[PDB]
């Protein structure tokens, strides 16, 4: 059902993560990690201490879809290992330093066509698909967006709930 999911999303904060390629989202799904540019790393660190759950909603650029969502389980930390991110043009390993651990809540896709009825007040009420990497999504918009995803029956939210 959706009851444990709603509990995890209660009073959560939500951030849109935009990835330049599928390879890094695949690595994040396999390893439970994410890294972002310093301006967003700072915001997520602040949010992690501020809210019972911080939810990252991932979308690969040009895919027309979201690829799932995950909860931060830690602030960013350095020196743990070199994650082999696929770096775009102008992106460097030092700008992708600082690794967050994440627990996936849903690894299923959601096409943007299905979220067209949701607008984000923190981005001028544009459709929630629209936004820069790191754009915060207001609570009600973000909750509704996450509830639109197909249920991911491979994930047991019991251990997620205990991290809270």
């Amino acid at each position: 059902g959706t009851s444990k999911l709603k509990y995890v999303l209660q009073d959560a904060r939500f951030f849109l993560i935009k990835s330049n390629n599928h390879e890094n989202v695949s690595l994040a799904k396999a390893k439970g990690v994410w890294s972002t540019l310093p301006v967003n790393e700072k915001k997520l660190n602040l949010a992690f201490r501020s809210a019972r759950s911080v939810i990252l909603i991932f979308s690969v650029r040009e895919s027309g879809k979201f690829q799932g969502f995950a909860r931060l389980s830690s602030e960013s930390h350095h020196g743990g290992s070199p994650i082999h991110w696929v770096l775009p043009a102008g992106m460097s390993a030092k700008m992708l330093g600082g690794v967050f651990k994440i627990d996936w809540i849903c690894r299923r896709e959601l096409p943007f066509t299905k979220s067209a009825h949701l607008t984000n007040p923190w981005n001028e009420h544009k459709p929630v698909k629209i936004g820069r990497d790191g754009q915060e999504i207001e609570l009600e918009c973000g909750t509704q967006l996450c509830l639109l995803f197909p249920p991911d029956e491979s994930i047991d939210l019991y251990q997620v709930i205990h991290k809270m």
